[PDB]
C-alpha cells in the first residue's frame, strides 16, 4: 500500500488487540503447543499482558491507507531495579495450567542472563509480539516494524534492546537487525518432572532465543 507507521494509541488499543485475537495469539508456536486458545478467541492473561504493554507508549502499528491495522510491534519497558518477587507471585497465582507453562519457560531463561548488568543500563526497550496480518505480507513489514521499534527506541534515550524470541520468523527478523543471542533452548530438550516434551512444536520452530541488541 501507502502503509504508514505510528506509535500505538488508546484509540487503537481494541483493533489492535483485535488483531492479536486474529492473526497472532492462536498461531504463537508456544500457546499453540499447549491450545492456549484458539483463533479469533483471545485470553483474558493475553489480553491483559498485552493491553498493560501498550500503555508504555512504545509500541508501533502499521496501518494501511483504509486504517487497517496492517501489523504491530508491541514493546514494553523493563527496569533494572524492579522486584524480583513480582514474577515469581505470579507464576503461583495463575490457574490457567498451560499459561503457567509458557510464564515459566520464559522467567527460568531468563535467570540465566543480566543485560542490565552486562551493558550497565538501568531500563531496556523489549520488542514482545511482532504480528503482520496475512493480507499483508511480502511487504517487508515484520522487518520495518522492528526498524521503527529501534529509532524509537533510540529517541526515547534506551541503549539496549531485547527480545524474547520463541519463533523462528522473528527470530530471522531480529537477526537480520544485528541481534545476538543471548540464551537459547531447544523445544524438544525441554522436558517436565515425568519425562515428556513440555512444547511439541510445529515446524519450523526450534527454539526459544533471548536475543538482544546494543542500539546506542
Amino acid at each position: 500500500n501507502n502503509i504508514r507507521f505510528e506509535t500505538i494509541s488508546s484509540k487503537y488499543y481494541d483493533d489492535v488487540i483485535e488483531h492479536l485475537r486474529q492473526t497472532f495469539f492462536a498461531d504463537e508456536p508456544l500457546n499453540k503447543a499447549v491450545n492456549l486458545t484458539r483463533p479469533g478467541q483471545g485470553h483474558p492473561l493475553l489480553e491483559q499482558h498485552s493491553l498493560s504493554t501498550l500503555k508504555d507508549n512504545v509500541s508501533i502499528m502499521a496501518i494501511s491507507n483504509d486504517g487497517d491495522i496492517a501489523g504491530v510491534a508491541l514493546n514494553g519497558i523493563l527496569y533494572g531495579n524492579t522486584d524480583i518477587e513480582k514474577s515469581r507471585e505470579k507464576l503461583n497465582e495463575i490457574q490457567d495450567e498451560s499459561f503457567k507453562k509458557i510464564f515459566k519457560l520464559l522467567y527460568e531463561q531468563n535467570l540465566k542472563i543480566n543485560l542490565f548488568k552486562q551493558f550497565d543500563v538501568d531500563k531496556i526497550f523489549e520488542i514482545r509480539i511482532l504480528s503482520v496480518d496475512s493480507r499483508f505480507r511480502g511487504k517487508g513489514l515484520a522487518k520495518k516494524l522492528i526498524e521503527k521499534s529501534e529509532e524509537l527506541a533510540l529517541d526515547r534515550g534506551f541503549q539496549v534492546m531485547k527480545t524474547d524470541a520463541t519463533g523462528a520468523f522473528s527470530q530471522r527478523v531480529v537477526s537480520s537487525l544485528g541481534f545476538i543471542t543471548k540464551c537459547e533452548i531447544n523445544y524438544t530438550d525441554y522436558l517436565d518432572e515425568n519425562g515428556e516434551q513440555i512444547f511439541v512444536v510445529d515446524p519450523p520452530h526450534e527454539k526459544l532465543k533471548i536475543m538482544c541488541k546494543v542500539i546506542n
